[PDB]
């Protein structure tokens, strides 16, 4: 059985142009998509489908596909965050996005997930999803019940570990001694493999220590500003009303966009840990300079919204 999904009343699906990619990124995307197609997760389509969402490829040997569903997400219907996560000595971020590929996507909604692998030449290759896609806000919401069953035996044996999922990421928090924390993360990886997950980047662990980090309305949106200082030094604030800050910080570095891009990722990760939401950024940089370079330094599996200022 599949979950029926609608766009928000009054909205059509996304029609976002694919941006130019290097020959190397295209090659990688073609191999990834060929295998997804073989595996039935996507299907080729033609120009009868008017929708489109951008795709590119990142490196964290192996490229990873990254579909920029920011517009589709804004257009999709609406469907818990642990307060203790930010309190844990260590939080390790795992990538598990391959998990969504086992659940079919409402046949009526598939057309809206269309994307285009550009070509060096010709228009390029168009596909749409048949299965819950990575990066789409409905996929965790539909899969939520199944991931609870998968995690439940592990949570039962480890009641003091906090596990929180945001999109493709699992955030796993413990107060254990660092060696023991890391060994428990491997135990969780192996638990997931025994339940069928085979995510190619699961082996990596991105390690946070939020207890060492520096009035919130869930309905409200989080906003982040960033200011360039100097010699690789940036400052930021997260708020909801410009005066009433919820967090402030500094990131320290090479070029600016690369540093700004790392700062944006770091700030978003903190927001996800603290509140479970990505903020909307006000970026101190020119649109065209940002757009030329940010994908060269992006390593996250999500993408926040941004504006330029």
């Amino acid at each position: 059985e599949t979950v029926p999904v609608k766009l928000k009343p009054g909205m059509d699906g996304p029609k976002v142009k694919q941006w130019p990619l290097t020959e190397e990124k295209i090659k990688a995307l073609v191999e990834i998509c060929t295998e997804m197609e073989k595996e039935g997760k996507i299907s080729k389509i033609g120009p009868e489908n008017p929708y489109n969402t951008p795709v590119f490829a990142i490196k964290k040997t192996k490229w990873r596909k990254l579909v920029d569903f920011r517009e589709l997400n804004k257009r999709t219907q609406d469907f818990p965050h642990p307060a203790g996560l930010k309190k844990k000595k260590s939080v390790t971020v795992l990538d598990v996005g391959d998990a969504y590929f086992s659940v079919p996507l409402d046949e009526d909604f598939r057309k809206y997930t269309a994307f285009t692998i550009p070509s060096i030449n010709t228009p390029g290759i168009r596909y749409q999803y048949n299965v819950l896609p990575q990066g789409w806000k409905g996929s965790p919401a539909i899969f939520q019940s199944s991931m609870t069953k998968i995690l439940e035996p592990f949570k039962k044996q480890n009641p003091d570990i906090v596990i929180y999922q945001y999109m493709d990421d699992l955030y796993v928090g413990s107060d254990l001694e660092i060696g023991q924390h890391r060994t428990k993360i491997e135990e969780l990886r192996q638990h997931l493999l025994r339940w069928g997950l085979e995510p190619p980047f699961l082996w990596m662990g991105y390690e946070l220590h939020p207890d060492k980090w520096t009035g919130y309305d869930p309905s409200k949106d989080l906003i982040a500003e960033i200011q360039k200082q100097g010699q690789g030094q940036w400052t930021y604030q997260i708020y909801q009303e410009p005066s009433k800050n919820l967090k402030t910080g500094k990131y320290a570095r090479t070029n600016d966009v690369k540093q700004l891009t790392e700062a944006v990722q770091k700030i978003t990760t903190e927001s996800i840990v603290i509140w479970g939401k990505t903020p909307k950024f006000k970026l101190p940089i020119q649109k065209e300079t940002w757009e030329t370079w940010w994908t060269e330094y992006w390593q996250a599996t999500w993408i926040p919204e941004w504006e330029f200022v």
